[PDB]
């Protein structure tokens, strides 16, 4: 529920992405994940949350 | 150096971003590669799986 960095799993990738409160309206869900590849995706169950938030160095 | 997540700072932003062979993928904005402009603070990330 709080924005940050996340380890997170989509289609078997384990990897890290960043969680804002984003809104999209199609059905309207609230939460995307911003992925360092590939186009960004409504947090609706497909990407399963492994960890997080992660606590910046700085 | 090794491919994998890293803490790195840009632009004055601290961030996880991926980093394949040198180009930097970041979670919002263009790819940029690894020229200087973005300093490596941490990494690579150990997954928790």
């Amino acid at each position: 529920m709080k924005e940050g960095f996340y380890w997170i799993q989509h289609n078997g990738r384990v990897q890290v992405a960043y969680y804002t409160h984003g809104v999209t309206e199609d059905q309207t869900i609230i939460g995307v994940w911003h992925l360092t590849q590939g186009d960004d995706i409504c947090h609706n169950g497909e990407a399963e949350i492994l960890a997080g938030p992660l606590e910046p160095p700085i």
